[PDB]
C-alpha cells in the first residue's frame, strides 16, 4: 500500500531501557513499538532501536509505514471472528454489535482504533506485554477475509 | 549559541496525556518534555504540545534548541554551590570531587549529564515531578559564574 498517500496517524505504544520498560525516557540503547494507521483500514506496526528515544522513534515510524495491511471493516467492526497467534501472544477477536467499544487492552485498542474499528471484542489468551498484544492482534486481522 | 554548530544529544525525560503522566504512550493531546545538550557545556530544555507523541517530541527538541545556555565546568563539576528555584521546585547543587557521581534524581540527572557534569551533589528542596526538577535544575546552572 503507498504510505504516502495515506494520512497516517503515529502512536507510540512501547519505549524500552534504562530500568527496562520506560514508555519513554533517558540513558544508553533505546527500542520503540509504534503503531501508525489512518482509520480507514490501513495499520501498520513497527520496531527501532538507537541510543537516543526520538531516532528509536523515527525508526519505529519508517518501520511501520513499511509493513502496512488492509483490514475488512464493516460499518464500525470486524467481518468474523478470527484468532491472532505470535510467539507468545495470542488473541481472539470478534465482531460486536454497534455500542460497544474496542473492549481490549491499551497496546491491542492502539493497533484496533488506528486501522478504524470502533466496536469489537477481544479476549487476550497469551502475554500481556506490548510486543506481544501488538504483534498477535496484527496476525488476526491478517486473517480477516 | 548556534545550535547547528553542535553535536546535541536528545533526551525526552518526560511525557504527558492519556491515564495523565505516561512517559510516552497514546489517544487524544499528548505533551513532552526534553533536555538536550553536548557534553561540552551547552544544555537546553523545551517542552512541546500536539495530538501525536512524535509531533509533541519534535516541538520540544526545537523549542530546548531555542534556549541554549552555556555552563561552566571545573573537571568534571560545578565552580560553585548554586539554589535553583522555579515555581514549586528548588534544588541546591554543590562541587563534588572526582570520583562522586551525578547524586541527583533522573529528570535532574538528565540536565547535570547532557551538560556535561560528571560529579556534582544535588539536594531537592521542593516538587520533584520532571518539569519541576528540569526547570529549577536549570536555573541554578544559569546562575553559576
Amino acid at each position: 500500500i503507498n504510505p504516502n498517500k495515506l494520512e497516517l496517524e503515529e502512536r507510540v505504544v512501547a519505549v524500552n531501557r534504562v530500568a527496562k520498560v520506560v514508555k519513554g525516557g533517558r540513558r544508553l540503547r533505546f527500542s520503540a513499538l509504534v503503531v501508525v494507521g489512518d482509520k480507514n483500514g490501513h495499520v501498520g506496526f513497527g520496531t527501532g532501536k538507537a541510543q537516543e528515544v526520538p531516532e528509536a522513534i523515527r525508526k519505529a515510524i519508517e518501520d511501520a509505514k513499511k509493513n502496512l495491511i488492509e483490514v475488512p471493516i464493516v460499518g464500525t467492526t470486524i467481518p468474523h471472528e478470527v484468532i491472532g497467534h505470535f510467539g507468545a501472544g495470542e488473541i481472539i477477536l470478534k465482531p460486536a454489535s454497534e455500542g460497544t467499544g474496542v473492549i481490549a487492552g491499551g497496546p491491542a485498542r492502539a493497533v484496533l482504533e488506528l486501522a478504524g474499528i470502533s466496536d469489537i471484542l477481544s479476549k487476550s489468551i497469551g502475554s500481556n506485554t506490548p510486543i506481544n498484544m501488538v504483534r498477535a492482534t496484527f496476525d488476526g486481522l491478517k486473517q480477516l477475509k
